[PDB]
């Protein structure tokens, strides 16, 4: 462990969440970000590079979406040290979110429980800040570090797919990656037959087909912690029939995990963290299972070491991100997670990342 993984871990972070309600730490981090106001950050070896989904991931570590939904701070988060970034939630119009307060910490947990509802500056404001560093992105990725664009609807929308379908067509143009966040817990009647979700996406992929070649994105479906077995099965048949390009697995909980010890942990929301790691691993290595292991999956969910890296990688993920994890630890998490991660798959005998792809269900 850095000198700097310890100062952040055991004191800096401790002190300044002690300091400041979460969501203004939440703010104050995005500005800071943006601004480049970050620890040094670990080289990337070789054995961390990743091909799937159209691109080069120079590492595995993404941000996941929540913490940049405006898309403010991508190139801070580049300089943090993640391999990707994921922008969003982005709803069509702008909107306010719920009522403050909406974040919550759960310390003794290592959780967050948030409901800030899909607040958004919307698809314009959005397309306008990705339209000035276009270029840049472009370079980027082609030096191996993809953006992503998670895609919301509005609240008071009364169709839910011409919103998605909005947001592909804005957006789609900009993005490596596009998600339909089907699996927000606190937006009415979101993660609502098979049917449905075939039109849905559907209807998303024609739009992101009628994209010119250099502009068009892979499309991604964000799946919640809490399906059941047939939602599950009724997914997975959805993907392959329709030809989705991957899965992200998992969005937050509604569950409320025996064991949780915070003050706060019946507060209404998505539980993320620490008591989310291992349902959400078992969800990755579902999804794979149903799908083959043909479908990439970008496993999240409670990632805050190597270790727990590379179990999602085990059980099936490609790619893997963190966002809780982030608030308790601060940037120097992301060169801990990379230095643990390449430590583990030398130990286990992995030539690279895409060797562990996957790995325990081969066994
Ligand atoms: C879930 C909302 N939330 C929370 C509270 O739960 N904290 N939090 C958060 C809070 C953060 O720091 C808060 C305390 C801040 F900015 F005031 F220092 C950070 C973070 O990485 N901060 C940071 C930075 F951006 C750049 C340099 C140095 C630091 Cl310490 C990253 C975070 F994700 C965050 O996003
Ligand atoms: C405060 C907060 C806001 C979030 N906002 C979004 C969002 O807008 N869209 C989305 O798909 N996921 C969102 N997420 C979920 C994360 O992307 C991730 O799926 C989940 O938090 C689990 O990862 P973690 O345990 O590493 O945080 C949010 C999570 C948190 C904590
Ligand atoms: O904006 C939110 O409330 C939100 C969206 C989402 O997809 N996941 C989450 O945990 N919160």
């Amino acid at each position: 462990a850095t000198g700097d993984e310890r100062f952040y871990a055991e004191h800096l972070m401790p002190t300044l969440q002690g300091l400041l309600d979460p969501e203004s730490a939440h703010r104050l981090a995005v500005r800071f970000t943006s601004l480049g106001l970050l620890p040094r950050a670990f080289q990337d070896s070789d054995m961390l590079e990743v091909r799937v989904l159209g691109h080069k991931f120079r590492n595995p570590v993404g941000i996941a979406a929540g913490f940049d939904k405006h898309g403010e701070a991508v190139d801070g988060l580049y300089k943090m040290g993640f391999g990707f970034v994921e922008i969003g939630s982005v709803t069509p119009k702008p909107q306010e979110g719920n009522p403050r307060p909406r974040v919550f910490r759960l310390p003794e947990d290592q959780a967050v429980i948030n409901r800030y509802g899909f607040n958004s500056h919307g698809l314009s404001v959005v397309e306008h800040r990705l339209r000035a560093r276009q270029q840049k992105q472009a370079k980027l990725t082609e030096d191996g570090l993809p953006l992503g664009v998670n895609l919301g609807k509005n609240k008071t929308s009364v169709d839910a797919a011409e919103d998605y379908a909005e947001g592909v067509r804005v957006l789609g143009p900009l993005a490596d990656y596009l998600v339909v966040n089907v699996s927000s817990p606190n937006t009415a009647g979101l993660r609502s037959g098979k049917a449905e979700l075939r039109r849905l996406l559907t209807k998303v992929l024609q739009e992101r087909d009628g994209l010119r070649r250099v502009h068009r994105p892979a499309v991604l479906v964000k799946i919640a912690p809490d399906l059941t077995s047939q939602d599950k099965e009724d997914i997975a048949s959805v993907v392959k029939e329709l030809g989705i390009d991957g899965l992200i697995v998992t969005n937050t909980t509604v569950s409320r995990p025996a064991g949780l010890q915070g003050a706060l942990r019946s507060e209404t929301g998505g539980l993320s963290g620490k008591p989310l790691r291992d349902l959400s691993t078992q969800t990755i290595r579902e999804m794979y299972a149903l799908t083959q292991g043909r479908v990439p999956i970008i496993g999240v969910g409670g990632v805050s070491s190597g270790q727990d890296a590379l179990e999602k990688i085990r059980a099936g993920a490609s790619l893997v991100q963190l966002y809780t994890a982030l608030t308790f630890w601060g940037p120097p998490v992301v060169g801990k997670v990379k230095r643990e991660l390449e430590a583990l798959l030398k130990e286990q005998g992995f030539g690279g990342v895409t060797d562990a792809i996957g790995a325990d269900h081969r066994r």
